[PDB]
């Protein structure tokens, strides 16, 4: 699809194998010196020269069943600084260059936001997926233009063996909290610490504690701690492939959680700026265990009736 | 009945057929010059000088078959927004003349909110509707005198054929909360969006989505999509009869719902002045429908026996 | 029809589905500056330019199955503030130009007077429904020609499913009374109470009880109270549509009645310039009952009977 | 979904409970002097600064049985009067600001009409509704850009007991007829006479007989009656809610008529700068008779199965 700035469009998917979505972009400079630097995204305000991913609310919803259940709270940002804690800082970040004034941004944001270990929502003769993307006022800046363009969904080869419903959330903790116990969801999978700036110098000064309770497991954590268990899903010899302000918790299927936050002080940034909590929750149920039972066996007896003999 | 500033009151009702509370005021000002201009409600602070409805705490309740239920929790100017969203706006917004000092304030709040549409609470020998009122420190402030005087429940005809039992609630969202997927009641019936500031001119700039989902509806709302949805249920050529960053969903007996309201950013505001939820729904139940066919047919066989002729 | 001035005029209306009376006029200046302002229609002395409809007798009767009902105790005036009580002020009460010498007015006058609830006499082979109007001395003052032109009885369709014969009266409080108990008729279903003059700005200083009672409701009204019960019919922010000293209660009939007018003062006026009881009952019967059962079956066969397929 | 310019897009719906179509507007002005004034719509030329929704199709249509039904004769200022000859005339006419440079424009267009009883389009496993949507040469003109944006259809909640599948069409009388006998459809149930300039200061001028003749009724209409009869469905007390030179009859279930309008003289305009004649019929069918019946029995089991106790 195409979405005009200052628009919205939906989209809708019948019998499709889908996981993730493609969010493309397209930047038009005014002049040369537009884009005689990088465009590194502005989040905020006071450099308003490019792109500002925030106020696009990409949201997804899925009717199934005669009832509805929700995907994606709505904010790019979030979802771009979400999947690209593994990912990205080239391609979305500071963007790929084309021409004298094309520069592109370019995430894929999968169900289950892990891109080694992909959801894949399958179809059938009444369900529907429904994307809905709005685009406001202040996504582009000064120095673009009103003649950018998008992308749309990416589907997904049949490994639709799906278990589950991906849901996807975030907590968004206040300008000068100290101390913050968030309580999350059932099964949690994996629960992420996001931040969108660099104040100063690539020091942390944000968190002096963080306890993850759970029933199968108790981990606490020291702010030094935490810069070690960020560089566990990255084997590169770099620490980070994102701003050096965030950490990251992945799991396998906690059955119950709560998240201390145990901040230091005022800088904790103010105006939203400040670090996100963002949690990827699932939900299943017996019905599309026995249809992920059933769609193996006909993917198997498939195989096996394709196979002559030598 | 009266109450006098800094007092406590309550109220028993019996037997009647009753439907919607007034509240009443009467200004007396100090000077004529506390009434050289009209006397607009303040709601935070920093002008202490006429009515602050956010002190008054009406809760009501029914003592019905040795239970309980709780009405009307708790905030007069909840309830005065949540009824006069189409009506008012003038004697409670601005008030009354009578005198040189003196300006009065006035609501009627029905119990299912909608004064085209009402509920009717029968009574019987052993029930009772118990309303209670306070007046607490800081309601009339630098300009007012402590003078003033509050009123009482409204009765209403025998429409008593009544189904139900009209539940009132708020849910009061956050001070910079940008997202919120809003689990509502059982049978829903009517859900208001209310907002009580401006901070700039009449343009809303809070809300930029709004997910309704229920079992017989879906509705996804548009930022201007609810600017004409709040112009549906008003027949004037104005676009509103409230504060202009309201919005309004008027229903008829919802299955069950998920509200998911997604704010921008910090223009939604701090501090309590910021967005409220206001939804009423009901109870019912086999033999309050026995009572309701009963008393239709007492009341139909009395107007068949009670026509001679010509 | 069409009626001078000093005239008289009847009429006979044999078969229709008759629902209410119009009322025009057609003012024709004499000079322009005449009408340099609009004509503001005077009531009572002393500014006897414009318009005075306090001069005009409509009365209306009904010679039904060989016996006669009166209807419309002849006050143009009074049946203008009572329908119009919600609706006119600008049709009727500033007129509507149409040229420089031009202006015109208009009410619209229902049985009931319930202009969203009303009554349609139906008529049968013998019965007719009479229309006698007189106009008098001194229906037009000094700025105005004696060449007007009025209107006549409007119908309805055949919604003429008649369960009753509405009648409407008044009542015409006297001077300085301070307490006035007015018994009412059997089944009334609707109380107005109507004033015709502003002696300062609009401020009541009428009214400061109002006691209802029947043997289905029972309502106590205070000044305030009264401003409230009011609003309930007007959707408006504006609490009210005519002189700002009126006041108005709509039911569903009230079986009996008495109200106890509780007047302020001597700001009540004298000499018929004072406040006006205004109430619309009606009479009801069995063969009455059984023709409208019998016309609601043979439209709902017609109905039926012409609905073919596709 | 959005439409750009000299653009088309069809809409496809195929289980839903559909009534009434949105339509939204955002205007994009070059400098902040453009709309330094408010967004008055023009209609033919000569000042073509704004929107001239005269231009935009909007076509209608059902596929049902493989047979087809036509709706709404493709004209968005058509569609925009005979929806808001009660409603609208700010958020439409005026436009409603959202930033220096925007403004937005909004309509309600439900299937009736009649926004307070619309009739409720059903779909099932065959049917399905196409809205298709033009956009054509010469819409924006001068003062605005080549980047605007509408809306789509609303649903609606479960009020699909539908008795009748709604019709609506016009007529568009000549430059200077001046009688004219228009044979209505079948059953009819609202007629309406639209007028789409203001040459001079609001005098009627351009009705002076209309004659609406019928088998339930018969009513005969003078250009002074016609004022007073447009005054029956507002009440407010301003005499109309749109520009005041159109009359409104609404109705229910005109079994046939002709309506025959006589208009005077040069106040008729030319250019189709004048006045239309809508009216909204409808169709209906024993089966759909059933279907109504059949789903409002299963909505009155499902009301009494989840009604536990107490």
């Amino acid at each position: 699809m195409t979405i005009k700035y200052l628009s919205s469009e939906t989209e809708k998917l019948m019998n499709q194998t889908v996981s993730g979505i493609d969010v493309c972009f397209t930047l038009i400079g005014v002049d040369d010196d537009s884009f005689a630097s990088g465009s590194k995204n502005d989040y905020i305000s006071d450099t308003p020269k490019f792109l500002d991913p925030s106020n696009v609310h990409i949201k997804a919803t899925l009717k199934r069943g005669g009832k509805d259940y929700v995907l994606f709270s709505e904010n790019l940002a979030l979802l771009a600084k979400y999947s690209t804690i593994t990912q990205g800082r080239d391609q979305w970040e500071e963007g790929v260059k084309l021409a004298a004034k094309e520069m592109v941004h370019l995430v894929y944001i999968p169900f289950s936001g892990n891109t080694n270990w992909p959801a894949h929502i399958n179809l059938k003769d009444n369900d529907v997926l429904e994307v809905y993307v709005n685009v406001v006022r202040g996504a582009y800046g000064a120095e673009l233009d009103a003649n950018a363009c998008i992308c749309d969904v990416r589907t997904s080869p049949s490994i639709g063996v799906e278990k589950f419903i991906p849901f996807m959330t975030s907590y968004s903790i206040r300008a000068n909290q100290a101390t913050d116990l968030v309580n999350l969801g059932n099964d949690v999978t994996r629960i992420a610490l996001l931040s969108m700036t660099n104040d100063v110098s690539n020091i942390p000064n944000a968190f002096t504690d963080v306890t993850l309770s759970s029933d199968r497991l108790d981990k606490n954590f020291n702010s030094n701690q935490l810069i070690l268990e960020h560089s566990k899903c990255i084997e590169d010899s770099v620490r980070s492939h994102a701003n050096e302000v965030d950490s990251y918790l992945i799991h396998e299927d906690i059955e119950i959680d709560s998240a201390k936050v145990h901040l230091k002080m005022n800088p904790a940034k103010i105006r939203e700026n400040t670090i996100y909590l963002v949690r990827s929750h699932f939900q299943t149920s017996l019905e599309i265990l026995q249809k992920a039972v059933a769609m193996e066996e006909k993917h198997q007896s498939a195989d096996i009736a394709k196979v002559p003999a030598t």
